[PDB]
């Protein structure tokens, strides 16, 4: 694969520099009524010669090996902020540990955000739990974002529940729960006790909860019945260009 | 270290076959009154020529590399059950993933337990969360132990909180919380929110909670104030032969 590295490498580099990434939008909706959307998660895709889509699951890895993940983040950031002037809907954008660990990258982000202060309300940046900063830089990060008027969320949440307490300082916009803790909850009640604990803690600190990766009407009903704020997943069609 | 392997190897093998392990007892006590003991955790030590002690932290690793961890478990088991006839106090014994993954080992354990049915009430076997069996074998395990009249506990608990729900089926005697979630709780309030969630879930299923590794009077007070059942740690002297 000495070569494959070259193929992908020569691929992504040009995609970063030429803006070959397409903007795709996954609806995140209300558990109580899935016809109500809360905001749209923003996804990045690539188009093959045929026009077919290429998911990040197939190219992120390559971005990681090359250490260009920051490089993307920013392309999406600017590209999105640009997209957002055409409308007045709420968006959620992905942020990568790669971009956070790199001081130069952040500062870039803040420089960008500064140019688009008017879109603070409508843009929530999401970072993953799995790949998360130390306590100190995290509180700093939210401060920097509060000053600029932007919201921060966590996703893939659930494994670092132990840290639930430090989240209050912050003022996260919401908490997106890893869909693994929700999978077949309809037929595996042992899973609900965990969720409850979350709600009782989240509710406690006025943090809304969104259920990630809901794939079946069964899971939807119990989430609805347990009263979580939000829901997203395959169960609501595929993501898609801005229609 | 090609040699060190031989040194330790020729060491432990003889200790397993000759019974060179010494029985040591760490008191686990009531949070509300540390003069009340609930049971004694059982520890295994080795004696150097001088008489000084040798903690498992220094020999377990070697036992792992050689795959003799099961081999020990059973030595302790029998040795302990033997110790227990001389008294009427409650004991807690360590059980290793190594022994659980090995069908032959278990069966040995059950064969041993069968010979000492009269000591069911007084012996609680503890297994760690970190190193834990799949769901199916776990429920089977407790069944096998219920039939024989012995109690099971979890320790190092907290990281796999997500599994809290499946614990009800079981009938664990107690839940021993990893002392990492308790460290400087006196001065780090962000830690208490996590504990609360635990209590509200544990209490929910009538599972008592014990705080592992309490090292300071500060930690003790907040645990006491939050109302956890049990406490153990360096703060209550060193372990020791049966006095």
């Amino acid at each position: 694969s000495n070569a494959d590295h070259h193929a992908w490498h020569r691929l992504l580099d040009r995609a970063l520099s030429e803006q070959h990434f397409q903007l795709y939008f996954q609806p995140v909706v209300a558990a109580r009524d899935t016809h109500l959307v809360l905001h749209y998660k923003v996804l990045s895709r690539l188009l093959d010669e045929q026009g077919q889509t290429i998911p990040a699951g197939r190219f992120l890895p390559w971005l990681e090996r090359f250490g260009w993940t920051s490089r993307l983040d920013l392309l999406m950031l600017e590209q999105v902020l640009r997209q957002m002037a055409s409308h007045e809907d709420c968006l959620a954008l992905n942020l990568s540990a790669a971009t956070l660990a790199d001081p130069h990258a952040l500062n870039r982000v803040f420089e960008i955000l500064r140019q688009h202060s008017d879109l603070g309300p409508r843009l929530t940046l999401e970072i993953g739990e799995e790949q998360l900063p130390e306590q100190a830089m995290l509180e700093q990060l939210t401060r920097r974002l509060r000053e600029l008027g932007f919201s921060l969320s966590l996703q893939r949440f659930g494994g670092r529940f132990s840290m639930i307490g430090n989240l209050a300082r912050l003022g996260l916009a919401y908490l997106k729960i890893d869909g693994s803790y929700i999978r077949d909850i309809d037929q595996e009640s042992d899973k609900r006790l965990f969720i409850e604990a979350i709600q009782r803690a989240a509710h406690s600190i006025d943090l809304p909860l969104i259920a990630e990766r809901v794939e079946t009407e069964g899971e939807l009903q119990v989430i609805r019945e347990m009263g979580l704020y939000g829901v997203q997943g395959q169960l609501f069609g595929e993501p898609a260009p801005w229609g």
